C-alpha cells in the first residue's frame, strides 16, 4: 500500500544557497531499513559548498546535512540490530556495492560505487536528500548506534568531522601515547583532531598562522603545543619533532614547512582540499623517510567504533546549538569560520517551528 | 708506529669529471675496523654527479665509489664478526652516532650525524675517499659480510642501487606474494627493484616512455607486464591496479598519472631525485587513501638481510664488468644511461695493471 512517505526540510533552489523550506518523498522503510525522526544536524562546509554549487555539479534543490541523529520510529521487517526508540546517526554514505574490497574490508568509503548521502541517487533512482529534514530513512547497514552516555546534541559531528580525523589517526598509527602530532587548521576538523588526539594520549601541537588561535588552542581545547607558523623562530625550534601532521586546510598553504616539523618517518596527513595542486619537493622525503597521505571519511566499522570510544572516553564536540530558522545565518558564519567550532541544528526542538505560518489573523474588511 | 698507510685510487680534480690515479693515505687499521683489498666497484650515478660538482659541494680530489666488495686483509684487535680473507661490502655510510632513535633502531642510513662514503670528512678530520681505489678501510659496524653462495662481480650493486630499492619494498608493504608493483624507470635502481619484487613474489609491471624498454623488461628482466606511459589506452585499461609504485626517475615526470595507476590504499614512493618540485593535487589522495612517500638507501642490519636474501634466492644484478682503466669511457655512458643495467670496475684484476707504466723502454742517443 504505501511506497513512499512525506518528509519536509530545508533546501537551496539555486547558487545562491538561500535554504527555504520543501516537502519531499522518501521511501517507506523497506525490509533492511530504519526509518526514523531527526533531532540534530551538525552543519558542514560541505554543505554550503554543494547548495552554492561550488564544483558546478549541484542537482537542485538541494537538501544539505550529513551529520544526521536521531530516534528510530520504525524498522524494516528483516532488521535486528535496531530497534524502536534507539538513538542512531548517518555520515557521509549511505549505500556502497557490498562485494568489492573495499566494502569487504570495511570500507565503505572506498567503494567505487558508493552512494553519498546527498550529491547522488538512490539505487531507486531518486535523488537523496540529507539531514536538514523533520525524518530521515536509511539502509541499517549505514546507521550507527549512538549509547545512552552520550549526549545527542554534540554527538552529531562525530560523524563527518569526528571520523575524518578519527579514521586517518587510527590507520596512519598516529593513535599510540607518547606519539607527538601536529594539527594544522582549528575549525571543525582541526578541533576534533585536537580532541581525538589528546583522548589516544597524543601530545598534541596546533599549528596556526593566527596568534588568536594560541588561546582558543590552549586555554579552550587542552592541546598540549601551540606553534605560530608564521614566526621563523618557533618553527625552526620545533624541526623535525612530529610523529604526523593532520592537514585541515582546504586553502593554499606552504608544505615545505610543515613537511620540517616532521621527525624522520613522520607523515603529513591531508584531509583537506586545497583548490590547486602543491608543490612537493621530492628531496627532503628522501630524506627523512618522509610521507605525504590523503583520507577520506571512515568506514561503516570504524565509524561505530568512533561513537563507541567518544562515548566511553568523554570526547564531545564543542558546538553552538542553533534553530532551524536561523540556518541562513549559520551559513554566513560557517563562509568565515565564525563559530567555535561546529553548528548543530536542533532538527526535534525547532524544525516544526520553523514551517508554522506567521500570518496574523484578521478579518478582511477592505473590499 | 703505523698511524696511515698508503691507498691508491682514480679521482677527479675538477668539475670536468676526469679520473686519473692518485695517491693518499688511509688510516690504520685502529681497534674497531676492517681493511681490505677491494676486488670490485659498482658505479653509481651519484659518482657522476659528484666528480662533476653537480651539488657545487664537491671537495676535490673527489675519489667516489659506494658499491664496495672486497676480502679482509687485516682486523682491528676488538673485531670478532670479520676474519682474514671474509669478503666484505661497504656501501654509502661509513659512520654514524650511534645514540639517535634511527641509530637505535638499525637506521644508521636517517642519522642526522650520518657519515657517507665520500663527499664528508670522517671523525679524524681527514676527506672520505670511496671504492674507486685498491683498499679500504672501515669501521666493522658498518661493512656487511659477504656469502660464498653469491659470485663477487654482479654482487656490488646490491650495496647501493639494491637496498635503495629493497628497503622501500619492505618498508611500505610491498613485499607479499600475490600483491602487484609498478616499477617506473629501468636503470639501475629499476632493475633491482624488478628483481626483488620478482623474488617476493610480487607482481611487477614496467612503466616507461620508451617502446624499447618493453623488451628489455619482458624478455630480459622478466617482469610480469609493461605499460607504456605515452599510450592513453594502455594507462587507462591500469587505472587502480597496483599496491604501489618504486619511481626511481630523478627527472622531470607527470605525477597525475601514476597515483591513477594506484589501488585504494595504493603508495607511490619516490626513490629518485627531480630537481623539481613536482605537482601534487591533494584530492586524488584523499578520495582513494593513497600516499606519495620517500626512502634513501638501508640501515646496515638490513643491508646484511638483502646480501642474505639476495644469496639465498638467486637474485643477480646485470652487470658489465669493466677495467678501472675505461672508467672514463664508462662515466660517458652511464650519462647516457647507455649500460645493462651496471657498470661494475674489476678492481681486483685491472686496478694495478692502470697504473704500470707505458713509456717505451729506450736508449737516449740524441743529445
Ligand atoms: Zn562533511
Ligand atoms: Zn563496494
Ligand atoms: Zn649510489
Ligand atoms: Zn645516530
Amino acid at each position: 500500500e504505501e511506497h513512499t512517505v512525506k518528509a519536509v526540510g530545508w533546501a537551496a533552489r539555486d547558487p545562491s544557497g538561500h535554504l527555504s523550506p520543501f516537502t519531499f518523498s522518501r521511501r517507506a522503510t523497506g525490509e533492511l531499513d530504519v526509518t526514523f525522526k531527526v533531532l540534530y544536524c551538525g552543519i558542514c562546509h560541505s554543505d554550503l559548498h554543494y547548495i552554492k554549487n561550488e564544483w558546478s555539479n549541484t542537482i537542485y534543490p538541494a537538501l544539505p546535512g550529513h551529520e544526521i541523529v536521531g530516534e528510530v520510529t520504525e524498522v524494516g521487517s528483516k532488521v535486528n540490530k535496531f530497534k524502536v526508540g534507539d538513538k542512531v546517526g548517518v555520515g557521509c554514505i549511505v549505500g556502497s556495492c557490498h562485494s568489492c574490497p573495499n566494502c569487504n574490508n570495511h570500507l565503505e568509503n572506498y567503494c567505487p560505487n558508493r552512494i553519498l548521502t546527498f550529491g547522488s541517487r538512490y539505487y531507486d533512482g531518486t535523488l537523496n536528500h540529507g539531514g536538514y529534514s523533520d525524518l530521515m530513512v536509511v539502509q541499517e547497514h549505514f546507521a550507527v548506534r549512538i549509547p545512552d552516555a552520550l549526549p545527542l546534541d554534540s554527538a552529531a559531528p562525530l560523524l563527518c568531522a569526528g571520523i575524518t580525523v578519527y579514521s586517518p589517526l587510527r590507520y596512519y598509527g598516529l593513535d599510540k601515547p607518547g606519539l607527538h602530532v601536529g594539527v594544522v587548521g582549528l575549525g571543525g576538523l582541526g578541533h576534533m583532531a585536537v580532541k581525538f588526539a589528546k583522548a589516544f594520549g597524543v601530545k598534541v601541537t596546533v599549528v596556526s598562522t593566527s596568534p588568536a588561535k594560541k588561546e582558543d588552542a590552549i586555554s579552550g581545547l587542552g592541546a598540549h603545543s601551540f606553534i605560530l607558523s608564521t614566526d621563523a623562530e618557533q618553527m625552526q625550534a620545533a624541526v623535525g619533532t612530529m610523529d604526523g601532521i593532520i592537514d585541515t586546510v582546504s586553502a593554499s598553504h606552504p608544505l615545505p614547512p610543515l613537511i620540517s616539523l616532521l621527525k624522520s618517518h613522520g607523515k603529513l596527513v591531508m584531509v583537506g582540499d586545497p583548490p590547486k595542486p602543491l608543490e612537493l619537493p621530492v628531496f627532503p622525503l628522501l630524506l627523512g623517510r618522509k610521507m605525504v597521505a590523503g583520507s577520506a571519511i571512515g568506514g561503516m566499522k570504524e565509524t561505530q567504533e568512533m561513537i563507541d570510544f567518544a562515548a566511553k572516553e568523554g570526547v564531545r564536540a564543542d558546538v553552538e546549538v542553533i534553530p532551524m530558522d536561523y540556518v541562513n545565518t549559520a551559513m554566513q558564519r560557517v563562509s568565515k569560520s565564525d563559530v567555535k567550532y561546529r553548528f548543530v541544528i536542533d532538527i526535534g526542538n525547532t524544525f516544526n517551528d520553523s514551517l508554522i505560518s506567521s500570518e496574523v489573523e484578521h478579518h478582511h474588511h477592505h473590499h
